């Protein structure tokens, strides 16, 4: 009954466990972390022109770390990519979030982080704005979901 | 440029200064001052599941001080009203919020708070929430508007 | 269900029949008729750059006839506000709509229509667009409210 | 402009004229054709409780038709999916749709139409719905995108 965003996903399988940092302005930063999956994910997003740091969504695997910033407001995401698949290492199992790559409107890319591994996702915008994130994270990331609003 | 909300209103005048607590997912609480106008309004949003407390818009002349304390999210408003006009020692020149009124799902009624004089202002909400204010504030609350999503 | 808008109001009483024309992409011409109250309420509606006739709600009173023409799409409307009042050859009691005035984004104003007596509403809009009305018709036009959408 | 949605896609390749539907308040029927591609692309929409037909965007080409109906307005899509890539059978090997599969809130599923060759696009929506198509065709469907909304 609170307030409601349109969104999309999730891409990636049922492991790990839920999260949703909900939602809010825009975003200012992405921290990320990789190596043949992702692990980390966490955002600083705005909320109403100063900086909001969302719940941090850790893996302790020992990955490489980057800092996505962005040049909020006049640079935002217009497309969010990856591929999922699963990892070898969980025995038998069940697909996770190998790769992301990230397009601004200004056209700087970031990524692909992780390995393009297995099945393509593909979130073009032609107009509108992402606003939150959602995925569920164990030892690394095992599905994402994106909020949307205008 | 950021995430936007239907914006509606203003109601009030041109006098003292701008400020604008942007958006948010819901209302929690309404912290206001009155006597023969409104003087002090502050909110506490919800925002994703957690209080939010918007910036203060103090006045320090000795007004009774009102908490309006809403059980969110099953209780919302659907009505905000007021009058406007001057108030003649400080607001001479230009209007004031000379009252304010909410009214809730539930049926409470919270007001009228302040002296009913002047222009009045109605907005009925039949279907969306309100999702932050914005207004202008000197000694006085001169103005009030209202962000909406839904 | 099926996509929703903001929708605001109803400033007006209970008497006369409901009637919503739902929403639409914008707003080309609003047809009223006027005389002491306002009568006949109409609107052509924008649908992705056609027209769309929105049911008539037309008055069989010998009226004034108003067609507003906006220079769509860069002409929009900016303010809806009137009056409300209960009207003395009414055979039943109740306010209906005693006056409308339009204002639009390139400063035209259209009206007052009718007569500007009884409890005065205001809609200002400071972001997002009219794209609907509703209302309750008898002889007269007894209420009116108004679809919002970005 | 007028009135906006949140649109995202578009999937396919720059070939065929463009074409945009705009929005309405939701999907009763999808009309296409396909066979080693999509061909036609047509929509009934709903616009406030009552269908009304969208642009053809019919292919001449002797293709296999299909209707859609979904059980508006309980059921309604929550995935639209399918394959882009060129077609030999066109001398410009520009990317087409070659195929599309659409899912429902009740568990059904429409196709896949047409050929599942080259990349892979996929849109699951958690909250909102499809309210508008846009697209692109010549002999056969270009590409497609869609709007959303609450
Ligand atoms: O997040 C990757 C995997 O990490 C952990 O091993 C979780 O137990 C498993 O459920 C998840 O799929
Ligand atoms: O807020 C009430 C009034 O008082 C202030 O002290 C300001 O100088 C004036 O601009 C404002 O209208
Ligand atoms: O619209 C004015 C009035 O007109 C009609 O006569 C209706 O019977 C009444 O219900 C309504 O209030
Ligand atoms: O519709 C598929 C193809 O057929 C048309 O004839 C167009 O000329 C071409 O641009 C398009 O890629």
């Amino acid at each position: 009954m609170a307030s409601q965003t349109i969104t999309v996903g999730p891409w990636g399988g049922p492991g790990g466990n839920e999260w949703d940092d909900g939602s809010y302005t825009g975003i200012r930063i992405i921290e990320l972390s990789y190596k043949e999956a992702i692990g980390s994910f966490s955002v600083i997003y705005d909320l109403n022109g100063e900086p909001f740091s969302g719940s941090k969504h850790t893996s302790k695997l020992p990955y490489t770390n980057v800092k996505i910033e962005l040049q909020f407001p006049e640079e935002f995401l217009v497309s969010v990519s990856g591929y999922t698949a699963p990892f070898s290492s969980l025995a038998t199992r069940t697909p996770v979030v190998r790769s992301l790559k990230f397009k601004t409107n200004k056209g700087r890319t970031f990524g692909p982080y992780g390995e393009e591994d297995g099945t393509y996702f593909n979130l073009p915008i032609e107009n509108g704005l992402v606003v939150g994130f959602k995925g569920r994270t164990g030892d690394l990331l095992d599905a994402i979901g994106v909020h949307m609003a205008l």
